[PDB]
């Protein structure tokens, strides 16, 4: 199946998954010069107060915290989005080095990492509705770049050795998200994809102009989890971001000047 290797990685989704050739396929990059400030984008609104975090899982592709999206508990809001959007998941893709790993890039610049907090819309029901349907996910995408330490993921961290390859899973309760988050919610937003199989074109991106910065010992502790499952050939987990897809005919709008 698909990964990031050679043989299996993002030039080769398209046979699996002939989508991935589509006319709004993620991630881009962000030409800052190019994006038209748009006065009429409203503020976002992130409502992360009353998440519940459930558990914390190597899925082969990245790690995944997951939360209980059976309530409005952790929902974004306005922004570019009309009705309401639960907090499902946030995972995160990174490199080898810090030079590379995030998958949008801004101003063809690659950050270490990139964050993404993935919703779904509430009047689809359940998020294997939604992703049939080309507004049925938000996802709040946040650059990371390496300096100082972000202490609201350290709780992360410290238990990925727990689940250092594909398959294994821990309880991982009372996170709050809220410790991911820059100061600044000022934002990008374009219609796009999942920038993973299915590739469904089914997301309102929504990328935040301000990374927040992680610690190379943090993201050192990204770059020791595995791809492969326990008693199997080694490989790291690093490098598993899809590179820029063609723009095609879409515009990218920044709610900031
Ligand atoms: N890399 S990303 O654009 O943030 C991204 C990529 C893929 C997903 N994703 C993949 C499968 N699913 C999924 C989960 C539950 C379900 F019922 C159906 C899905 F397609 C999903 O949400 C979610 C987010
Ligand atoms: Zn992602």
């Amino acid at each position: 199946h698909w990964g990031y290797g050679k043989h299996n990685g993002p030039e080769h989704w398209h046979k699996d998954f002939p989508i991935a050739k589509g006319e709004r396929q993620s991630p881009v990059d962000i030409d800052t010069h190019t994006a038209k400030y748009d006065p009429s984008l409203k503020p976002l609104s992130v409502s992360y107060d009353q998440a519940t975090s459930l558990r914390i899982l190597n899925n082969g592709h990245s790690f995944q915290v997951t939360f209980d999206d059976s309530q409005d508990k952790a929902v974004l809001k306005g922004g570019p989005l009309d009705g309401t959007y639960r907090l499902l998941q946030f995972h995160f893709h990174w490199g080898s080095l810090d030079g590379q790993g995030s998958e949008h890039t801004v101003d063809k610049k690659k950050y270490a990492a990139e964050l993404h907090l993935v919703h779904w819309n509430t009047k689809y029901g359940d998020v294997g509705k939604a992703v049939q349907q080309p507004d049925g996910l938000a996802v709040l995408g946040i650059f990371l770049k390496v300096g100082s330490a972000k202490p609201g993921l350290q709780k992360v961290v410290d238990v990925l050795d727990s689940i250092k390859t594909e398959g294994k899973s821990a309880d991982f309760t009372n996170f709050d998200p809220r410790g991911l988050l820059p100061e600044s919610l000022d934002y990008w937003t374009y219609p796009g994809s999942l920038t993973t199989p299915p590739l469904a074109e089914c997301v309102t991106w929504i990328v935040l102009k301000e990374p927040i910065s992680v610690s190379s010992e943090q993201v050192l502790k990204f770059r020791k989890l595995n791809f492969n499952g326990e008693g199997e050939p080694e490989e790291l987990m690093v490098d598993n971001w899809r590179p820029a897809q063609p723009l095609k005919n879409r515009q990218i709008k920044a709610s900031f000047k």
